[PDB]
């Protein structure tokens, strides 16, 4: 069993082992109560994310209450840490604003995927049809679009139906995605703030 709650942006809480882990947190506020906090790149973010919670900012391999996050850099000239999250059996990819199809090298090291987090919109990060490409690569199952066209953010980004187009299905949910088992199958899953 796990939990995913998105908070906007690049923001998530993921819920899996009795812990809580909040990537890439901004300053309507995310009210949670973290063990770990992940940042794909610098930029103080988390000051207001509650609890005693370890920061992991780099790249490298870790293992904090019972949960093992793996951080890969797909680039640095700022950065990017891809983040990967094992527990409960399900494995989770943040892939942070990744810009570029990942190399063979980075692939092998990130490892098939069962939830994977990925940018659409195009211009500052990977578009569509290179996010379809990614997670084919990374066989992933569930697949959450991040980083596309909203209301208030819209300036070159593409809209998430330019990445729905790719696939035979998809669904909507809300701001809270739960699953109960390893994904079987392959599934977009469009999420939505409130």
């Amino acid at each position: 069993h796990m939990k995913i709650t998105w908070f906007g942006h690049a923001c998530f809480a993921l819920e899996m082992e009795g812990k809580t882990i909040v990537t890439d947190p901004f300053d309507p506020i995310p009210n949670v109560t973290a063990d770990v906090v992940t940042e794909s790149h610098q930029h103080n973010a988390h000051h207001l994310v509650k609890g005693n919670f370890r920061v992991i900012d780099r790249p490298g391999a870790y293992t904090v209450n019972g949960v093992k996050i793996k951080g890969v850099e797909t680039f640095h000239d700022g950065k990017n840490i891809v983040f990967v999250f094992e527990g409960e059996g399900i494995k989770v990819c943040h892939l942070g604003d990744l810009g570029h199809v990942l190399t063979p090298a980075q692939v092998e090291e990130i490892g098939e995927i069962d939830v994977l987090l990925v940018p659409v919109g195009g211009t500052y990060t990977i578009g569509p049809k290179e996010a379809k490409e990614v997670a084919d690569l990374l066989n992933a199952k569930v697949i959450i679009p991040m980083h596309y066209k909203t209301k208030y953010l819209k300036f070159n980004l593409l809209p998430v139906d330019d990445f729905l187009k790719l696939f035979d299905s998809y669904e909507r949910v809300g701001n809270i995605l739960e699953l109960f088992e390893k994904p079987k199958e392959r599934k977009v899953v469009v999420m939505e703030v409130q």
